[PDB]
């Protein structure tokens, strides 16, 4: 075995791909068509933040979805925020890249598992 | 797709010099790393904010390699650098290398090899 561990030092650190991807959706343009991402966090972690209403009915993981739907992003380097709609419902949510567990892109299928 | 636009593997690539940031903050502790793990280290001379030597570094103003294995100390893992003294025929001396910079990471005793766009 390898006392190092590589590959769980490797996922951590990709989780630094997320953070470049929501900064590039922030950057003028957005993200480029038909490019749209799935994120995947544990609702209860330290750090992630929106209405209680909302995060009561998910437990423990959330999956939000950055399409077109999504507004105000800010991704700094420890976590985002960004208001998507519930019910039809605009919600604000800030969420640490340190609570992810999943990160999706359909289009050219990357997907990146988490610890968390 | 005939294309990535979002340029995955680069953002990926460049995300993985964390690793080396990781590795560095557990070769810091006392006990440093677990043997047989010793690391080789290769970043560009030239960029923005390494700092050394002048001598040593112009021994090689491109691609330069490092190895840590036991003589090497006082190692500093910051944010987006880390410094660390290590011995050049003998003669201790401080390397400052910004993350940004590496250009290669590679530990033998697993096998595991990582490279990075200059």
């Amino acid at each position: 075995e390898d006392l190092m561990q590589y590959e769980a030092m490797a996922q951590d650190a990709l989780r630094g791909v997320v953070k470049a991807a929501l900064k590039k959706a922030a950057a003028p343009g957005g993200l480029p068509e038909p490019h749209h991402l799935y994120i995947t966090f544990k609702t209860k972690a330290a750090g992630v933040s929106g209405p209680q209403d909302l995060l009561s009915k998910y437990p423990d993981e959330m999956t939000i979805v950055l399409q077109h739907q999504y507004w105000d992003l800010a991704p700094g380097e420890t976590f985002f925020s960004v208001t998507l709609k519930f019910g039809g419902q605009p919600k604000r949510l800030s969420v640490p890249y340190a609570a992810l567990t999943r990160f999706y892109d359909p289009s050219v299928q990357f997907a990146l598992q988490f610890s968390a």
